[PDB]
């Protein structure tokens, strides 16, 4: 099944690129209808970048969740 190719790519994508900032925690994400949105930062570093006023790492990549459009 072609959806399983997409699910294990996403599974991988998420497990091998950790938080841009701390580079150990993995990334915050959320599901938005057909897409998985992977934020660049883990939650803790994200909240901290608001406190310290850095917004250099702010951002996300969306990924279509399914093999077919
Ligand atoms: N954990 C995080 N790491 C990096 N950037 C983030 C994180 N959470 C939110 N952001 C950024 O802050 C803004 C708010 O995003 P989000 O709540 O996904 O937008 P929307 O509310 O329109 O869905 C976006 O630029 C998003 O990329
Ligand atoms: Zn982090």
């Amino acid at each position: 099944d072609d959806d399983d190719k997409k699910t294990n790519w996403l599974k991988r994508i998420y497990r091998v690129r950790p938080c841009v900032k701390c580079k150990v925690a993995p990334r915050d994400w959320k599901v938005k209808n057909k897409h998985l949105r992977i934020y660049n930062m883990c939650k803790t570093c994200f909240n901290n970048s608001i406190d310290i006023g850095d917004d250099t790492y702010h951002g996300h990549v969306d990924w279509l969740m399914y093999a077919d459009s």
